[PDB]
């Protein structure tokens, strides 16, 4: 119920994903999660190996707050 997933936050996350350009209608967690992961590589995780992680670790995590919004569907 708290200030943690209510509708402005996710309203503001749903925006910002739309934003971005990666969120779709009827989409699953992961799809999400591969789409910011994408919009997020560039020099510095196709350079590191360990950075190229931290970004599929936030592009993963961040869908999973999207998820908790109602924003996409749980893996089928
Ligand atoms: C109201 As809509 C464009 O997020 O389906
Ligand atoms: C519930 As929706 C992110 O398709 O407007
Ligand atoms: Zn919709
Ligand atoms: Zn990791
Ligand atoms: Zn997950
Ligand atoms: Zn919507």
């Amino acid at each position: 119920l708290s200030p943690q997933y209510n509708w402005v936050a996710c309203g503001i996350l749903e925006g910002g994903l739309k934003a971005a350009g990666v969120l779709e209608e009827g989409q699953y967690n992961r799809e999400l999660a591969e789409a910011i992961a994408a919009k997020g590589e560039g020099f510095w995780t196709t350079q590191f190996p360990q950075i190229g992680d931290w970004n599929e670790d936030q592009a993963a995590a961040l869908a999973d707050r999207a998820q908790t919004c109602g924003l996409v569907k749980a893996d089928t």
